[PDB]
């Protein structure tokens, strides 16, 4: 229970060492939401979280449309945690909207940074590094620079086998493996390592 | 986990490396001096990467072959990092702009400018090392005649105010001695 229970120990936040309490009570990206996010916007961020984790798993069985993502984006809060992941989902799940999408991602990140120094150390784990890593290369293959996007995909550090594996990072790692399964042969280690990442991860209901 | 011999090797290397970066600004620099550095730097340390990022910037025909190692050391520093990252704003910006610089020197232009235009230049704090300065200087140089054209959203202004405060604090930190 992560986005379910873990999302609770965060509802009380209406200062960095404060949140290690969560560990004893039982991911470090949603910790940032305590510095400036209403006690309400915490719970709104929770519902938009669960609403996105459910929307990504339906993107494999059914054909899904942007109207469902913009619902999650407006449902989300101004500058939250899940507002950044929602845009990534948009950048991954819709190639016809990558240029406009890539801007909205890099703007929401150029924004998260400005209101970190002007109010300053980053908190990223390897799984969310690999997540942004792949999501960019996939976004740049779709923009024609694949003469570059291949060589970037070649040097991706892929995590190992563990319980932690949000559906956002799964959908990216899956759709990126597919979009690079043919081009990458000319190194080739990534496709095999990335495909093993997906095969090794499967805690999903038959849909 | 480093012994007591390699800690001094890194301090000695870090001073020579800082010396080579500032010397490269008013003298003609080469790699022959960096080979001596990286070999002097112990085999698995932060100074390795700083010696590499300096080699990436200071040697432009060697971009292709020095970008190889910059990624190798970072994919290797990531390799043992699991078998949680904590990166600084200026560290991000340094890597950010250093890659933008390395890509323009490759022939991406568009991809080089767009990454350059999304650089998040730090405000103006104490995190000013001759390496971060040398990168921002040479990157401002090789990009000021390209990103200055499209007019609307650019960091050219923010980038130049960074190098202002750079040699502001380095020339003044050196003048006290």
């Amino acid at each position: 229970i992560e986005n379910s229970h873990a999302d609770d120990v965060f509802s009380p936040n209406m200062v960095l060492a404060k949140s290690t309490r969560d560990s004893a009570q039982m991911i470090i990206s949603s910790l940032s939401d305590v510095l400036v996010l209403s006690p309400l916007e915490v719970l709104a961020s929770w519902y938009a979280a669960d609403l996105l984790d459910a929307l990504l798993m339906e993107s494999l069985s059914r054909k899904v449309e942007i109207s469902e993502i913009e619902e999650i984006i407006s449902l989300c809060p101004k500058n939250s945690s899940i507002i950044r992941h929602a845009l990534l989902a948009k950048l991954v799940l819709f190639p016809e909207n990558t240029a406009d999408s890539l801007n909205e991602v890099l703007a929401a990140y150029k924004n998260t940074l400005d209101l970190c120094s002007q109010d300053s150390v980053l908190k990223i784990n390897l799984s969310k590094l690999f997540t942004l890593h792949s999501c960019l290369s996939l976004a740049l293959q779709r923009l024609g620079y694949g003469d570059v996007s291949k060589r970037m995909y070649q040097e991706i550090f892929v995590p190992d086998s563990d319980a932690d594996i949000t559906p956002l990072s799964f959908i990216i790692s899956w759709t990126a493996l597919n979009t690079f399964a043919p081009i990458c042969t000319s190194e080739n280690d990534v496709v095999e390592k990335m495909a093993m990442y997906v095969r090794t991860a499967i805690g999903t209901l038959k849909i």
